[PDB]
């Protein structure tokens, strides 16, 4: 049950359905390339993207095959299997739901090794069957493997616009066993030979980057091998060896697993695989953010647009922190009443500035006042800036997602850069017709300068992102001025 094979050379054929566009090698069947045409490559482009590449600049294939003692791909058995192939396109037809692409090999005893990949419509799932005859005295031993392989570094078009994000979106390998339910491994780790050597029943290991991922899931009764490897020149790899089954003599067997190749989407990724849909990644703020997206798709059901379903989100988590927002205005108001006890306490006590603090802190106290005061509602804002943040640039229903106008994708930011000026403008708004508790200039100074620092802020911001919080404060503002 041991020994992967190299890449080797064959004849390549074309399966294409609804929503997969894959190039296949006859020798082994490995997928050395793979395009989702339901995914244009960018924003106002026709070409598909392109998920699975074998390219002279860069790497990513899913090859999978029967290693073992009999296991035709094991390298110590010879070379790997030249399948042969009826014909060189297999399309799904109008009407057909589901593609079969057979690829047959006789060995030289007679055996003979059948490898078909079963795909259906709009299903990003393809299976990859194998049944083998055995036709000697003795019987065979044949284990199943999938791995997956690409490149540690991504080709130079990677990063773009001076770090729009502090911290990039993940890219690397990952796994999920019964007893680890989701951990990642980072390609740096392979690339210094620290590789994984676990052992899982059932499972998968992925491969994984902002938008779309790689899986190979076992379908066996044993304890497979999830493994990493440093395949050398820059070339990482993550995989899985099945354990071994028996084949008797004059007896048929049939081994299954399955391939995801497309986008995290996390309803259909976790019907196919347990835990598979915690592939897209939430950042460190995940338990939010994934009740944030699941009732925000539940909005788009009913609305039929993500930014609209984004204006809703907005109202709704108003209301849910309301309360809060009350609280904190009551606060801020005594903060305003004691203005002049603070001023007649600092004249009193004089350049004392500790008892100052302590006078200033324990009548604070009796009065029930946020000491943190302005900054406060930014403090609890922090993690719904992340949060929303991190949902809106892992969730692919959000990529390309139009709103209206100039707005064609709510994750990426706007390109005319007209959403963050105006939410500067509804913020020169609030700190004008509030009475903003100024009591110190130079605090003040660094006020008056907020607006623009915040427009610039979110200038390289998703549009999304921006869009929330230009209605966030819209309701603010229609609130004070219902009120005055």
């Amino acid at each position: 049950d041991q020994g992967v094979p190299a890449s080797g050379q064959g004849k390549l054929i074309s399966v294409k359905t609804d929503v997969l566009d894959l190039t296949i090698n006859t020798r082994g069947g490995d997928v050395e390339q793979a395009l989702l045409p339901a995914y244009p490559k960018e924003l106002n482009s026709t070409q598909p993207f392109q998920l699975l590449e074998t390219s002279p600049q860069f790497i990513y294939q899913a090859q999978s095959g029967l290693t073992g003692r009999d296991g035709p791909d094991n390298p110590a058995n010879g070379p790997r299997p030249l399948y042969n192939v009826e014909k060189d396109a297999y399309v799904l037809a109008e009407g057909q739901n589901e593609l079969q692409v057979p690829m047959t090999y006789t060995d030289a005893a007679g055996n003979t090794f059948t490898k078909t990949f079963v795909l259906k419509r709009g299903d990003y799932a393809v299976n990859v069957n194998y049944n083998v005859q055995n036709a000697g005295e003795k019987p065979l031993e044949i284990s199943t493997f999938g791995q997956l392989k690409q490149s540690i570094t991504l080709p130079p078009h990677l990063d773009t616009g001076s770090s729009n994000f502090a911290l990039h979106t993940f890219r690397g390998a990952a796994y999920s066993t019964p007893d680890e339910k989701y951990e990642k491994y980072k390609f740096d780790t392979i690339a210094d030979n620290e590789n994984l050597n676990i052992s899982s029943k059932g499972g998968w290991v992925a491969m994984l980057q902002q938008y779309f991922a790689t899986a190979w899931i076992p379908h066996n009764d044993g304890t497979n091998n999830f493994y990493t490897a440093n395949l050398g020149n820059g070339i990482a790899a993550i995989g899985y060896k099945s354990q071994p089954v028996l084949v008797q003599p004059g007896q048929t067997g049939a081994m299954n697993s399955t391939l995801w190749v497309g986008p995290e989407i996390q309803d259909k990724m976790a019907a196919v695989a347990p835990h598979l849909d915690l592939t897209v990644d939430y950042g460190w703020l995940w338990f939010i953010s994934q009740p944030l997206f699941k009732l925000l798709k539940w909005i788009h059901s009913f609305v039929g647009n993500w930014g609209f379903s984004i204006i809703i989100i907005t109202f709704i988590v108003r209301g849910i922190m309301y309360p809060l927002t009350k609280a904190q205005y009551t606060s801020m108001a005594k903060m305003r009443m004691l203005q002049p006890k603070i001023q007649a306490m600092r004249e009193r006590l004089g350049d004392d500035k500790q008892r100052i603090s302590q006078e200033m802190m324990a009548l604070y106290k009796a009065e029930k006042v946020n000491p943190l005061g302005g900054c406060f509602p930014l403090l609890i804002q922090m993690p719904i800036f992340l949060a929303l943040y991190y949902m809106l640039m892992g969730s692919v229903e959000l990529r390309q997602a139009p709103f209206a106008l100039w707005i064609h994708d709510l994750s990426a930011q706007d390109p005319y850069y007209i959403l963050p000026i105006l939410m500067g403008v509804t913020m020169f708004f609030i700190q004008k017709m509030s009475p903003t508790t100024v009591t110190d200039p130079m605090q003040q100074k660094i006020m008056t300068f907020m607006p623009v620092i915040f427009t610039v802020f979110f200038l390289w911001f998703p549009s999304g992102l921006v869009l929330y919080y230009i209605v966030s404060n819209l309701v603010t503002i229609i609130q004070q001025q219902l009120i005055y």
